[PDB]
């Protein structure tokens, strides 16, 4: 197994920072980390606190919404000591960190979600975790390991839910342009809320949204990923 690690690549004027999913780590970013990078822009890919290992009670007992979201912010930090300008966009999990950010730290020009509805609903977050989980095993060669799983992932995804709804009630605070990117047939988010993202996005000096018709949830590595890069490259020349 690869424990997938934090990436940098250097750029010149603008700098982008990527933050990944629940479950996820650095490699949902690679697609886009490179098609950034192919345009001239600077990238950092940060780890999230328990992911990235064999081990999925690590994402569980190690990591929290609070500590994710001190890495996202030491992130910025990183990129807008840098760059003339910075960019943070984030992937579903990621994404809340990102809109949090826009929010409420210096700095920032520009960014925003890859499937990521901000304002909670009905999901499939708990399969999704536990399919993981089991094909995190099945690479070790370890025993299931769900009602170990179980006895923490209500509280999490609760959790995650209880600062996501913070970041709803502070949307009004948004004033920089903001871009949504939204799977069209999202087996693990209610994509219809992305449309009361939007809507709620009343200050936003622009709001930039595109829905990916036939894509599943992770848009930066799927079938929509060309047409991501493309519209999200699309939306950063705008606001230079
Ligand atoms: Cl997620």
């Amino acid at each position: 197994f690869r424990k997938p690690q934090p990436f940098e690549y250097e750029g010149t004027d603008t700098g982008v920072v990527l933050l990944h999913a629940y479950t996820g780590s650095p490699n949902d970013m690679n697609f886009m980390a490179r098609a950034l990078q192919r345009s001239g822009y600077g990238v950092y890919v940060p780890l999230f606190s328990g992911h990235g290992t064999v081990e999925p009670l690590d994402i569980l007992t190690k990591g929290n919404p609070d500590i994710w979201w001190a890495e996202s912010s030491a992130a910025v930090a990183h990129m807008t000591a840098k760059y003339a300008k910075v960019f943070v966009f984030g992937l579903s999990l990621g994404g809340i960190f990102a809109m949090k950010a826009l929010e409420t730290l210096p700095g920032i020009t520009a960014g925003g979600v890859f499937s990521s509805p901000i304002l909670p609903g009905k999901h499939h977050l708990v399969p999704g975790f536990l399919k993981y989980a089991e094909y995190m095993n099945r690479l070790a060669g370890k025993s299931d390991e769900s009602t170990q799983i179980l006895a923490y992932l209500p509280g999490q995804l609760a959790a995650i839910d209880q600062f996501a709804t913070t970041v709803a009630a502070d949307l009004n605070l948004v004033k920089q342009p903001t871009f949504i990117g939204q799977a069209g047939q999202d087996e693990l988010v209610d994509g219809r809320l992305a449309y009361q993202l939007r809507d709620a996005l009343i200050n936003a000096a622009r709001v930039d949204f595109h829905w990916y018709d036939d894509a599943k949830h992770v848009i930066t590595v799927n079938s929509a990923h060309h047409a991501l890069e493309e519209d999200v490259i699309a939306f950063m020349q705008q606001e230079n």
